[PDB]
């Protein structure tokens, strides 16, 4: 039975509004309703991995697992295995996989982060799961961010707190946060970003939704505008939104948006909004294609409609050769020529690089680079031809061209990362000097750039 080179992943996000679900929720797992929907001809084909994010979930883990498994079994006739379940207050993540994948999945991690302080600490935050699927690392974050049209800044802070403090994936990747630890990272939930239009425009917005004219609404979506201005979710992707706003509905119909201020809303307006989102970030030049992104029309127990997204995702095998793992393959090397980092920092310390990759036995520390002043005020750290020669565990091009090198630039004074990035080894040529580039981030904010050239030697 050959190892897969592609899998499909279902991502669900549903704010349940503290109400039990209806008896049938199969439309969610089938990607049927509004937006980019799945072909009917695929209905009996199970996804490889289902990741279900809930918010305001009133169920026990047992009660929700029974509904999820029985739903998938009705759809597929397959009995799914439970990879992971983790709940923080009423925020929950469930990971289910086809039974044929049980012995491909390992290194399962779960964590949560609580956002806010005192007042603002007690029901918002994120849960997460990570694991290895053969040679591929997968991360999944379900977050319920701060609510309210006038708190987009708070939501952006919640995002930075979750990505700093959620402890998933390989702990040896110590300079790297979750936005660098995974081949494929999916981040979803009730992100709670609103359509920022005057309250007096509510009926106009509803009109536009009834005509399926979303362009003038999406141009005011806070998640899209904040992302455009690099305030949040830097270097994440989101599929085009072609479904109606998923919030705020009158329960038991989809015919009405309930937007008016009420004692129950803290006298806040809830203009129709795309609260419920799925984004992703994959390593450079790894195959990832969104095949659905939409909302259900027939699940109406909550004031939110469920959102679905499906993805084709490139995966690699657990490679063994006669040499590595457990030794180097002298027929492999990675050389870095004419490299320099450009940093936004106003500081003056020396810097060195760390190179981390599953293709190395352990991470590699460089010598300090040479600081120069850039024309426009910047710090330029020159490495020239001084960077160590990296010694992969396996030289086979079938393995090595599928790998990635994570780079941290660290202060000699403090050993703190100033910037993290990622370089793909999916090169146009081997034994050839080729340009490489990554942006550098720290706490998921832009801190600079790393560029230069690479020369990759494989056994071929
Ligand atoms: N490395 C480990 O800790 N395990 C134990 C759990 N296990 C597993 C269970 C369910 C599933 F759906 C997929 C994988 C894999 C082996
Ligand atoms: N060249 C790139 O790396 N991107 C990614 C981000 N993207 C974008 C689009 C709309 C929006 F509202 C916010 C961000 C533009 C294309």
């Amino acid at each position: 039975q050959p190892e897969p080179d592609m899998i499909t992943i279902f991502i669900g996000t549903w704010n349940m509004g503290n109400a039990p679900p209806p008896k049938k929720i199969t439309s969610w797992f089938l990607s049927k309703g509004q937006g980019k929907t799945r072909d009917d001809s695929a209905d009996y084909i199970p996804h490889d991995i289902y990741v279900i994010g809930t918010q305001e979930d009133p169920l026990s883990e047992k009660e929700w697992l029974e509904i999820l498994k029985h739903s998938l079994q009705e759809i597929t006739s397959v009995t799914f295995k439970t990879v992971a379940i983790h709940t923080l207050w009423n925020i929950r993540i469930v990971v289910l996989a086809k039974p044929e994948h049980e012995n491909r999945i390992s290194h399962i991690c779960t964590d949560n982060v609580k956002t806010g302080i005192a007042n603002t600490l007690g029901n918002k935050g994120a849960v997460g799961v990570s694991f290895m699927f053969n040679g591929t690392s997968l991360g999944f974050v379900n977050s319920h961010l701060t609510s309210g049209s006038e708190k987009k800044l708070r939501r952006n802070q919640n995002y930075m707190n979750i990505l700093r403090f959620l402890a998933l994936g390989d702990k040896k990747l110590s300079p790297f946060n979750i936005t660098h630890r995974f081949t494929h990272l999916f981040w979803f939930g009730d992100l709670n970003y609103r359509v920022d239009l005057p309250t007096w425009e509510a009926e106009t917005i509803i009109q536009k939704i009834k005509q399926q004219q979303y362009a003038d609404l999406l141009s005011h979506d806070q998640l899209l505008t904040e992302r455009r201005e690099q305030k949040v979710f830097l270097h994440f992707e989101e599929e085009e939104i072609t479904f109606a706003p998923t919030y705020r509905f009158e329960r038991l119909t989809r015919d009405k948006y309930a937007y008016t201020k009420q004692k129950a809303t803290g006298m806040k307006y809830n203009l129709p909004s795309w609260c419920d989102r799925v984004l992703w970030k994959s390593y450079p030049l790894v195959h990832v294609v969104c095949q659905s992104y939409g909302s259900t029309s027939d699940i109406m127990t909550s004031d939110h409609s469920p959102v679905f997204a499906t993805f084709e995702a490139g995966v690699t095998s657990q490679f063994v050769s006669k040499n590595g793992p457990g030794t180097v393959d002298s027929q492999g090397q990675i050389e870095f020529l004419r490299c320099y980092a450009t940093l936004k920092t106003k500081s003056q310390t020396k810097f060195y690089l760390e190179f981390h990759s599953s293709c190395l036995e352990s991470f590699v520390k460089s010598q300090e680079g040479e600081n120069e002043e850039g024309s426009e005020g910047e710090l330029v750290v020159k490495f020239g031809e001084t960077l160590p020669k990296l010694k992969p565990i396996i030289s086979d091009p079938e393995y090595l061209l599928d790998q990635h090198i994570l780079i941290s630039i660290k202060s000699s004074d403090s050993d703190e990362s100033y910037g993290e990035g990622c370089i793909a080894l999916r090169l146009e040529a081997t034994e050839t000097q080729l340009p490489i580039y990554t942006p550098l981030t720290h706490h998921g904010e832009l801190t600079g750039h790393f560029q230069g050239e690479i020369k990759l030697q494989t056994s071929q």
